[PDB]
């Protein structure tokens, strides 16, 4: 996934996503249905 597309899906770019707590990342993954 391109960073822009990732930001489209999750709201944040991969780097900023990885910066987040793992439970929050997982929550986001499950929220958008994209792991």
């Amino acid at each position: 996934l391109s960073d822009e597309d990732f930001k489209a899906v999750f709201g944040l770019t991969r780097s900023a996503f990885a910066n987040l707590p793992l439970w929050k990342q997982q929550n986001l993954k499950k929220e958008k249905g994209l792991f």
